[PDB]
């Protein structure tokens, strides 16, 4: 009665009450660093973050290699950056779905999902002023194993989207300032 | 003829082929994800489509996503909003380097740092006005090259202009999420 879907709902409840009292606690900052490794290969590191009124440098660094397939001028030294964007979207939607279900006391047995997005490289290459540079659209499907109706499953999915930071960062315009140091 | 480790001959060849046959430039990228309990889930990258053919030749790449303790996880992986920064960082870096290469501009080194801020009240449903996503993301590039600040700033402008992940963040991209019928 303290844990649903492997989420500690007591901790969730305490976090919500803490934020209601002191909204400043809810301000988080996430960070990365990246070093170019030649050609299409580069390496990103995740380490510290800020939140709940303090810097947190407690985690072992998490290192990621990004590259391209040969047709996009790389050697598959890692997944490509637009693939990493789908990874991020998939983790966020899944967590948002599961955590919102947990908060409602809705048990789920299994969750999986699939993702496909369309990109026309004429954008990246500056060959057409029509074509978007980014994803034109992304299509996601979820499968949920639970004692729920299809309508109730669809509701969980709508709530997942509504509360997902990565979903909303994709679907809405978010400003990105890129500067010389 | 290689600049910044980029095969510029292949690049120009690809461009000419696309001008003749624009459909070559249509790619589809994919992922699958399985929930692993709590805030932990796992994404897999394998196949893609592009240049008028399916490519299922790559070995799968698997990524673990989780949360720190204060965000209800157990450090079973970096969190999804961190992976978004990872994506952005790779894309801006490759776009910068590749566009420099196409112009014959050699770079000794490139590095960058990223921060975005988020108010959890969005995710937690505690405010209807608060953005659920990032409020803003800020990126700083350091470029080691035989270039003035203004020349570096031009490479950075072009990086952003032509970066798919930058434009996916900066612009509204439609995303349809549905219950699977297969
Ligand atoms: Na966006």
């Amino acid at each position: 009665t303290t844990v649903v879907n492997g989420v500690n709902v007591d901790q969730l409840m305490a976090t919500i009450e803490q934020i209601k009292a002191k909204p400043e606690i809810a301000q988080f900052k996430f960070r990365a660093t990246n070093q170019w490794m030649g050609g299409t290969h580069n390496q990103a590191t995740i380490k510290d973050f800020y939140g709940a009124c303090a810097e947190d440098d407690t985690r072992k660094p998490m290192v990621f290699d990004l590259d391209e397939p040969p047709v996009l001028l790389g050697e598959n030294r890692g997944a490509n950056p637009v693939e990493y964007l789908l990874v991020a979207l998939s983790g966020c939607l899944t967590t948002s779905l599961v955590a919102h279900a947990a908060a409602r006391g809705i048990a789920l047995r299994g969750v999986k999902s699939r993702y496909e997005g369309d990109i026309d490289l004429r954008g990246f290459l500056g060959l057409s002023e029509e074509v978007p540079v980014g994803y034109r659209e992304i299509r996601v499907f979820f499968s949920i194993d639970a004692d729920l109706t299809d309508g109730q499953k669809e509701e969980l999915i709508r709530m997942a989207q509504k509360y997902s930071p990565v979903y909303n960062t994709v679907a809405k315009p978010v400003p990105v300032a890129v500067l010389l140091d």
